[PDB]
């Protein structure tokens, strides 16, 4: 049975990234946020769109922060091994499912990889156990069409569902994400777009009237 990525510190945050957070408000998010090494100035999230704690690594940032430099710093290279943890796994059950674009399909637990970009630009499912794992490791970008569900089955968790994208993400407007995401440059979302999971970005999170919720 597949581990879990460890997320360490990073487990913490609904939204971590590494060149700020940029939002249409107003937003919804459930956690706490935060950026380093960036200025906190570059989280441009207000207090009444995040129910937790904003983190910055200095004196700027919205009037509700907080200064911890220490704290983020453990928190991104905490990300930065998840990735690591999550690109390195080996002997992939599925590689190249769908020719890169998956949609209309039930996900059953394991690993999978795509060595292009991954799209799904119709509904799917992710059915297992409340203990199984999903590792989807995308070497492109992956892309999310508007309107398209991501639902859960059989007991499956978010927080059991692991994405490492090597490129960008995008989910479209009205779109609805689950799982973690562990992207190596940006996470980009559209108008009400939602997600039950986190946005750890090794650039910029981008946000335009979304809600964030972190996995239970
Ligand atoms: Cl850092
Ligand atoms: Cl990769
Ligand atoms: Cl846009």
């Amino acid at each position: 049975t597949l581990d879990l990525v460890n997320l360490g510190v990073a487990a913490n945050f609904a939204i971590l990234s590494k060149t700020g957070i940029t939002d249409v408000y107003k937003s919804a998010i459930t956690g706490d946020v935060g950026a380093s090494p960036i200025t906190g100035a570059a989280i441009l999230l207000k207090s009444d769109e995040v129910t937790g704690t904003i983190f910055s690594v200095d004196a700027a940032g919205p009037a509700c922060k907080i200064t911890d430099a220490s704290r983020l710093t453990t928190a991104v290279g905490d990300m930065q091994i998840a990735y690591d943890n999550a690109a390195g796994r080996l002997n992939p059950d599925f590689l190249n499912l769908g020719a890169g674009t998956i949609g209309g399909k039930t996900l059953t637990p394991g690993l999978y990889k795509w060595t292009s970009t991954l799209n799904i630009p119709t509904d799917i499912t992710i059915s297992g156990s409340s203990t199984d794992v999903w590792i989807f490791q995308v070497a492109g970008n992956l892309n999310m069409s508007s309107a398209v569900r991501i639902t859960l089955a059989g007991g499956a968790q978010a927080k059991n569902i692991f994405w490492q994208t090597a490129g960008a993400v995008t989910l479209g407007s009205t779109s609805h994400f689950e799982g973690n995401i562990l992207s190596q440059t940006g996470i980009n979302m559209k108008t009400a777009a939602s997600i039950n999971g986190r946005m750890m970005a090794q650039t910029a999170v981008t946000l335009q009237m979304n809600t964030v919720t972190i996995p239970q």
